[PDB]
């Protein structure tokens, strides 16, 4: 039967995760049945129904009062604890949390939602010391069931790893750049305020901000063989979700635009269906939101020089396309169990 | 002789507040000796200097170590405890906090300075409770000088009390209804995230937000006649700074809009001088950034119907004009200390 | 039977029509036959398809060739001429022409339509001279078949009305002044450049720019009643669609915000239903898109002073709730041909 | 004496160059004289004047009646005519047109000027077919004085070439492909309206649209060694003013990205001084506002693989630094005049 799930940290990641799983829930070996977050369920409630970005819930009605929200006469339990050792999660029979607060994301802090009584622990970010990283359509078959804290990696690894997999195994990549130039999030400053990275300080909505991100190291990590041959940025940009990955890679096998784009586009048809779309449309940024593959590849920016330089660009809806993921890699979990 | 400040906060109020002082710095009976706030002094001096809305810093240079802050060799000392009780004030010889946190807004919470050994506090938001609120150029001649907790109210009422205070003078206001058309600030989230107001809990750069506001019952605390005849709300726009305030009011004699702004530009050259500026210009927020004004008056909107119902339209820079006014605010309570 | 429609213009307005009416397609007595445009089919049916405030366009499909677009098998014949006088409307048998592309507004102007052959011109816009205006839930009974050309007022007027003509049938509008703050449109400029009016030659979404309007002025004449008593001006923002009037009224009859608010819902459930929708919720702009009310109350907004001075707020969808307006009242004239 | 200049088009190029003069007008061998644009003078002084990207013009008095526009007693004439052979310039003894239309970039177009009475026209954009191509600090000394139409290239080309030309004569560049994430510009729609570019028709304040750029390809026209070398892509974001460029480089010399960035602090302290900047700080977009330079090295984000996969970014104030290249530029052919 089904596998007991917990949102720890109901916000961008958490709401999408669960407005993924409420339009796949038929299907579904998870039931989600608690929350916990820093707020109170009657705010959650407001704002999983009403989104900037997803816009008004539609499919099912969603309601709150003081313990619980509801979404479609499912209740959800909530509570409101920061520190998770102090989670209900033995009361409340919970199997699998998802770790979408953004400050759990070693072992020693993840597996605090293990003391409290889960069985294991999804991380909806990079894992920080030896965390295994799953990416889904590179590596998630390798999942071990014998796990108990995993990671989903990033929002941009999830757009970057399926390319590089898909290029490396046809061409052979022996360096590779990316930047990717990515819509703000929770993490930048509305208006210039302290930061631990003097960048993100900064008013995210005039700026074009840059970053590090560990994305392209992290590719290392799902396909070993890469590990240290990549290496990129990020630009931090005005726009509030959707973001695209640049990517330059030195590969051996010498080869021209129209032969990158084929095998990508083959791929997109047969081993990464779902994962990595292609498109031959001239479209922008607004146009992917609520895409649900990883990557979409954007086929005719494409370019070779001296066929060793390669160039391709790719979107992806960094909540919910990583969100599908997430849903995704909870679901393999379960299928897998123990 | 000089009146020590320090300052609780330094965020876009108190940042402001700084480089406002840092220009006027010559003629001024305060000395800035000291910064508390919740972050470091390296972080500080980069944000003190690099500003996404008013530039980089060019009159003095700025640099920090371990614990000061130095502004043009001026050495400012820095300290970090989100607890006012425990701030070294008394040490520090420290006669006038900034309180720029916006989270100790109520006479208990603004008196931990006072414990901490501070002799005075000026609040740069509305008071909780009642704490004396001062507006410059409309009533802060009544300061009195044994007061130790004091309000400059917010940016809004400083914008509509001047113009108000004119208009009632002139005209006779009965009743009165605002609108503000104002930036979004940091009170607001980036993207929709957990907030006690719902509407604020939304993405502030991609949504017009309404909001409540006090100032427009704020302005009765200032021109006690009339107390409890203004209302008014707010909406947040996608702007990072400026603001605009659409006043309606109800007014006794019967006038046109002509005699309306006549009168306004009056006062703006006589006793409302550097408070309200009159403009004829047809200008966009984006003009008035850094403009010293606490309202400018924006002429050619001005409307009036049926000979009572006035409507007006005033500017304000929100962070820069109103920081100029806590230092005016400052520089008053010294004079007078 | 069918009354055979071209849009003229295929712009926000013309597209987000277009649109409508592909959604309301079984129950009409409207066919759309023809667009002229100055750009191509191909580009226009990308458009069409391709919205980055309404999304992907989903329930058909739309493909275009050099000379048609399609939209679910339904083909749109395109021609591109920028002189109405050239259009073939004769030989497209066209009976209703949607002026759209906000350049022939006057009468002399919508008539080369009708020299062109076609039968009637609904403007989507305010009229110039005086061309009959029509804001459906307001006047729009009063049409009268033998009217050649009409116009179905801006969306700030379909705003307005409504909430105006019932609070003025409840407590009686003497006065009344109303700000708009809202979204920015076409008509402005991406970054500062020539334009006639000074403040929207400004960059559009880096400001608050001031702009008139003829919406308040324009409810006189749906609400002959009014005429004269009221004004307004608009604020348009960085967003890119969505919109929020604020409305205050001097009313005779003595009243509180409680009884203000039951009035507008009372009408919303009743004579106004489907063109006022009231809502208690603390919602921001982006929740309105797609809304098909003319207005949008938002109730715990409305605020009263003195028992006769009344402030309402109501949002509206100005693309798309204007052009559900612009296919009703073009449904409506198709049924009284 | 002083060449008189004419601006046709006065738009953001034609008035940051005019605010770019009025700054430097006391060294000058310029005069500028007169201005064509669709508009009227009451309207273009205002927006001299009142910019919302530079604020209000201080260091003069600007005013305007019907024939005139005055910017501190000097007396500009003003006239309007879209067609260039109509234009007064054997009249008002025209030596140089700046033209910042966007829309005479032909020979053909351009000679209009010519036919019309001026001497030389300097194009503010890529020339179309072959006009001369100039980017100050590559390769303006080679400028030859009986030249009718030049060209000062595009803001991406005078930020990237001068970054390749350091890189090349260190390392020997052998292929190089650039991404700029670009600012809006007047060339793109508030909200969706056609287009010749369909993704330029989208709503650009909204949206991270890509389009094409011409810049890699110009770079090999300033630095012919590399003609054929270098290609690259554009992605316009939601600010309003000041561009980035990624550039990724294969290089034939190994090397690491300390000794990249030695090479590049070197040259700008020397050989491309003001031209390129070398910045150590972490700072953002709006900070780059109003920099005299082609191209701020950002150093930090410097990095190498393997050797010969070099990637370097660097900003540009789209508007302000490419107005005064192009002022430098004009001055170059002043004092160089036949
Ligand atoms: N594009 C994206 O937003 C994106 C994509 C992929 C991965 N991620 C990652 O997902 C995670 C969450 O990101 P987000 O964008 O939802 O940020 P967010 O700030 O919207 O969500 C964090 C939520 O957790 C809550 N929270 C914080 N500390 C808590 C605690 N101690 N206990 C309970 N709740 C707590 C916050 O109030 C908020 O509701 C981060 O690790 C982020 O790196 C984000
Ligand atoms: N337009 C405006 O920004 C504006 C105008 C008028 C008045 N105000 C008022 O000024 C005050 C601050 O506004 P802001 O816009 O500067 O906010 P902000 O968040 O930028 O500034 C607050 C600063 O104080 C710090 N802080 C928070 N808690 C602290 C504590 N316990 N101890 C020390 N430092 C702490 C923050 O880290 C930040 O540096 C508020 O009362 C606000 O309402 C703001
Ligand atoms: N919020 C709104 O956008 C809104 C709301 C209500 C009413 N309106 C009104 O609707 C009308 C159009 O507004 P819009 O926002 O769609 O503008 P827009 O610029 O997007 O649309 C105008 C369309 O007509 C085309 N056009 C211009 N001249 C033409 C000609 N001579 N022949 C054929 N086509 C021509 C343009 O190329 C464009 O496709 C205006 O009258 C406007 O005031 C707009
Ligand atoms: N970042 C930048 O803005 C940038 C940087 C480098 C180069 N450029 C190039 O500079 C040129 C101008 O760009 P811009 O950003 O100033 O655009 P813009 O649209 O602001 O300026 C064009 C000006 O010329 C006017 N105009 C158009 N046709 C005309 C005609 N036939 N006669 C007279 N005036 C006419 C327009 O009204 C406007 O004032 C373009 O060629 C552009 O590619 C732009």
């Amino acid at each position: 039967s089904m596998v007991r799930v917990a949102i720890n940290g109901f916000g961008r990641i958490g709401r999408n995760f669960m407005r993924c799983w409420l339009q796949r829930k038929a299907n579904s070996k998870l039931e989600i049945v608690g929350i916990n977050d820093t707020s109170d369920p009657r705010t959650n409630a407001h704002l999983l129904k009403y989104d900037s970005m997803l816009g008004i819930f539609q499919d099912a009605e969603i309601t709150a009062d003081d313990d619980c929200i509801y979404a479609g006469g499912h209740a959800v339990k909530c509570v409101s604890d920061r520190n998770p050792e102090n989670l209900p999660w033995s009361a409340w029979g919970i199997d699998l949390v998802i770790e979408a607060t953004g400050v759990f994301t070693s072992r020693e802090g993840a597996s605090k939602h293990l003391s409290a009584g889960a069985k294991k622990v999804l991380i909806t970010a990079p894992g920080k010391g030896n965390i295994p990283t799953y990416v889904v359509g590179v590596n998630h078959h390798t999942y071990d069931p014998s796990e108990d804290i995993v990671s989903n990696a990033s929002c941009t690894t999830n757009c970057l790893a399926p390319i590089v997999k898909v290029l490396h195994e046809a061409f052979g990549i022996q360096q590779g750049m990316m930047t990717t130039t990515h819509s703000y999030t929770g993490d930048q400053r509305l208006l210039d305020a302290s930061h631990r990275d003097l960048r993100r300080a900064r008013a995210a909505a005039m700026n074009i901000v840059p970053t590090s991100t560990g994305a392209a190291k992290a590719v290392g990590l799902v396909i070993p063989e890469l590990q240290g041959k990549l290496n990129g940025i990020a630009l931090r940009v005005p726009t509030p979700n959707v973001s695209v990955v640049d990517f330059v890679a030195q590969v051996e096998k010498p080869t021209i635009a129209e032969q990158v784009n084929q095998v990508i586009k083959e791929a997109s048809e047969t081993t990464m269906k779902g994962i990595i779309h292609y498109s031959e449309l001239e479209l922008v940024s607004s146009d992917y939101r609520g895409h649900n593959a990883s990557s979409i590849l954007d086929a005719s920016l494409t370019m070779v020089l001296g066929g060793n330089l390669v160039k391709v660009v790719a979107w992806y809806d960094n909540e919910w396309g990583y969100s599908q993921r997430v849903l995704d890699l909870a679901e393999h979990m379960a299928a897998h169990w123990a």
